[PDB]
């Protein structure tokens, strides 16, 4: 359960390395093994084009922020998905002015779709709830209104303890329904047993935070708060970090400082500016690890286990 | 003099081996060589950063229609150009709905430019006169309005036969200025030279015809007549004549035959069906050779002289 699969890492304009923004998140579950994608820079088509993935699994789309980097690329998505077979239905979330932009492209451009499309202008506060997780949109500081998006699989209640049990008489099968139920069954060993002192530990879930663009924010932290994996920009390393705050952008310390601050398992940096070559983003890595070790460096096609 | 450079060769949608639509011409002249550009379906600004032509050159854009695979790309190439530091002006071309497409893009994802940029709807006639060369919109058989596209050089004057004169006894330089304006100057030899009876054999200009999507049509063959070079669709193989001639495309004959019957000096073949493989798109081109041997299949990069 739960994989980042980056197609983009470009900050504002694509490269001839990386891609401007999109990152695709693989949702493996037992009844819900479908993909999620968050933003679409132009180019996120191909780019998807170019891995085994299938298509058809994607159902929702999550757009941060409508600037070109991360907004151009979705209706040539949808055409495209439309032009395959594809039926199975697609919603689109993001900030207002999303679903102008897609219906007008695909206005002038003479294009439909020939499966169900929701596109859903969102704001601030819990997005939307699975049944197995949910999705929640925190605001953040950026030109343009843009959304950080938290991702939180509920706790998975405790399992009974089966070999806590048969150590204690209980024979698998029968009253093991039972005990599994609740019942306080009782042993023909003249012995109740409540199976409510065998459902032990009750697993919680795997949090994840993909920022949006963002420039320090109160929020921020929020977002942040523990999660397991932290995806966040780090476009500029910190001699610029003054540049970048003033257009909406965080630092390569402001990143890991606040992953710090929020203790956070693993710290994932994208969004890097095209100014900087394959060692200069080593070099924003090394800013970002002497502050917080657990920080890597998000690639075009990089794989992440949540 | 004009060059044509591929970027883009694939109809409707993007692929593994080729992407969506998008033609550049270069135009080398002695005070006008600069870049054009004819489509621009998604991720042609992709394609253009692979390659080492200076993105600054390009000053004019023309699209044929509004389909997603000739527009989608617009919106993100205008902005890089402006994140880059190009300021030279630029004009886009284009069927109704062109300006209301790129405005509507770059206000909701708070977008500019900070180079001049003139954008023109229009409509069959002429486009433009470089002074050098002239542009000629021509309607077409397709879903949407779409224009085809004839460049044509202005044929230049024919020059002063040196040699011709040299042996006629006029020497080089003096008498030579005037009898390049036209003067009848007389030689000390006793005889007066009319320089009009030199300036031989005035060379026509090369004629470009590059086509939208299109059906067979009327329009067809004026644009078509005796240019140099005709790039014309193949979207589907002759077994597919009927679905293609549906959606507003040619098939492999019906692009040779007008190529045949417009009296062209070469054809160049694109805008092909995703459902052709390497080898379907050598069975494509037999087709149109059997019927015209001077065509050729276009490919992403490839280059061809006009
Ligand atoms: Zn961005
Ligand atoms: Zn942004
Ligand atoms: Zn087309
Ligand atoms: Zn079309």
């Amino acid at each position: 359960a739960m994989n980042l699969i980056f197609l983009g890492t470009s900050a504002g304009v694509p490269t001839r390395t990386r891609n401007v923004t999109a990152i695709l998140l693989n949702l493996q579950h037992p009844t819900q093994s479908g993909l999620w994608l968050f933003d679409c820079g132009e180019g996120t088509q191909h780019q998807l084009l170019h891995t085994a993935f299938n298509p058809g699994k994607l159902d929702k789309i999550f757009i941060s922020h409508l600037h070109g980097d991360h907004l151009f690329g979705l209706p040539g998505l949808l055409c495209s998905r439309s032009m395959s077979g594809i039926i199975q239905p697609l919603t689109i979330y993001g900030p207002q002015g999303i679903r102008e932009f897609v219906e007008t492209a695909l206005r002038i451009s003479g294009s439909w779709t020939d499966y169900p499309l929701e596109i859903v202008e969102i704001g601030a506060g819990e997005i939307l709830d699975d049944g197995l997780r949910k999705v929640t949109a925190y605001p953040l500081e950026h030109p343009l209104e843009c959304y950080g998006y938290r991702i939180e699989e509920h706790d998975a209640p405790g399992a009974l303890n089966a070999q806590a049990l048969k150590a204690a008489g209980v024979p698998p099968g029968p009253l093991f329904q039972e005990l599994k139920a609740g019942k306080t069954i009782t042993l023909e060993d003249g012995r109740q047993i409540n199976g409510a002192d065998y459902l032990a530990a009750p697993v919680p879930g795997k949090a994840l935070a993909i920022f949006g663009d963002t420039g320090p924010c109160d929020a921020a932290l929020d977002l942040a708060k523990g999660v397991d994996v932290m995806v966040h920009e780090a476009t500029l390393d910190i001699t610029m970090e003054a540049k970048a705050n003033s257009r909406g952008h965080s630092s390569t310390r402001q990143a890991a400082t606040l992953a710090r601050e929020a203790g956070v398992g693993k710290l994932i940096i994208t969004h890097v500016s095209s100014r900087y070559d394959d060692k200069g983003c080593q070099h924003l890595l090394r800013e970002c690890r002497s502050i917080f070790p657990a920080t890597e460096l998000a690639n075009d096609f990089t794989v992440f286990n949540v």
